[PDB]
């Protein structure tokens, strides 16, 4: 039986199931597939892996010699084996190091989460259908006249201003299973906005499955800028760039989730919260640009900033973009997901 899912629906569906965008990217991040292949990718290899790094975080910051610390090294690499030819393995010395292999294994966890629910499970169903309903997901295409599809045009139009233009392909309401009712206490909360979130096409059917997610407490939490909560921005320049598309392949994926912040905690660089202080349900980096605040508009209760960028008054500010963190899960309520095209061009700046 063939699905009688929209084609746009479908090919979402084998995109983000898509098995040889997960090999490619272990490959890119140098693991030796022979040793540790998509299938025996697991959660406690995964968050022991954490727990290393976490470790090493510690022995920088407690003098360790350097034998203590190329033997947590070691274990790392032996954890999760790396194929680096002829070249050393990089030791995992500062916190530089550990900051870039605890973004990968952020970026792997969801590759196994994918790889599982691929797996899992059964025919006489089309296998388009029987993966879309794994998702536990409600997608439904947005009409591209419709007003809603206007205003996220104009979100991403106004919000873009860095080698690329941006082209939205698809728009997807989506509405996980059991979402609205966790999100429920927070509708409550004041100050919810509509903000961006972008990732890894090879995240995405973690994300529609389970959610966007806290790194877990074996993750070292200086792997974190602003510490272990839920990311995203205001302007769709900042999200985009998490989508890693190329030449090769310039289609990427990007959400747009509704965030109960409350009171914001304002910060102009880095703190590697665990705990919000009292009073306070969020965090924002300041950045030296925001969207044009007379140019908000409210799609269905929600705050929409997609006022063309202007500039702050932030001074002495490492962000360029304004950021918003939440430490509770239950804070966002995704709604839509973004199809983009990216259309690589360069352009001298003015
Ligand atoms: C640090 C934070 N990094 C991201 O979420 C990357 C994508 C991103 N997208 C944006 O649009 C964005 C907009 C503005 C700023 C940052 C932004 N970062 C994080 C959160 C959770 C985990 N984690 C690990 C295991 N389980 C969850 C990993 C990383």
């Amino acid at each position: 039986m063939k699905s009688k899912l929209p084609k746009p629906v479908q090919d979402l569906i084998k995109m983000i199931f898509d098995v040889e965008s997960m090999k490619k990217a272990m490959v890119e991040y140098e693991i030796d597939l022979q040793k540790m292949p998509l299938g025996k990718l697991s959660k406690r290899q995964i968050q022991a892996a954490y727990s290393i790094l976490s470790e090493v975080q510690q022995a920088v910051s407690q003098g360790s010699s350097d034998s203590q610390i190329l033997d947590l090294s070691n274990r790392f690499y032996t954890l999760i084996p790396h194929d680096f030819g002829m070249k050393k393995p990089p030791l995992l010395n500062n916190a530089d190091s550990v900051q870039a292999k605890a973004e990968m294994l952020d970026n792997l966890l969801d590759i196994e989460v994918a790889y599982s629910l691929l797996r899992g499970g059964s025919s006489s169903k089309d296998p388009i259908d029987v993966n879309y309903e794994k998702l536990k997901t409600d997608i439904k295409v947005v009409d591209r006249d419709s007003e809603e599809a206007e205003i996220i045009r104009k979100y991403v139009k106004n919000t873009h201003a860095n080698a690329y233009d941006l082209e939205v392909i698809d728009i997807f309401k989506i509405e996980r299973e059991g979402e609205c009712q966790r999100y429920k206490p927070f509708k409550q909360l004041h100050n919810r906005r509509l903000l961006w979130h972008g990732s890894r096409t090879t995240n995405f059917a973690g994300i529609l499955s389970q959610g966007l997610r806290i790194a877990p407490p074996e993750a070292p939490v200086t792997g974190y800028m602003f510490g272990k909560g839920i990311y995203f921005a205001d302007m769709v320049s900042k999200s985009a760039n998490y989508c890693h598309t190329s030449q090769g392949d310039p289609i990427g994926l990007i959400l747009l989730g509704e965030v109960a912040l409350g009171n914001m905690y304002e910060l102009k660089h880095a703190s590697h919260i665990s705990k919000l202080p009292k009073g306070k349900h969020s965090v924002k980096g300041l950045g030296k640009t925001t969207p044009d605040p007379s140019a908000n508009i409210s799609l269905d209760g929600v705050d929409v900033p997609l006022g063309t960028g202007i500039s702050s008054g932030v001074n002495d500010t490492s962000l360029l973009y304004n950021e918003y963190i939440v430490y509770d899960i239950a804070q966002v309520n995704l709604k839509y997901l973004l199809k983009l095209k990216f259309n690589f061009k360069t352009a001298h700046h003015h």
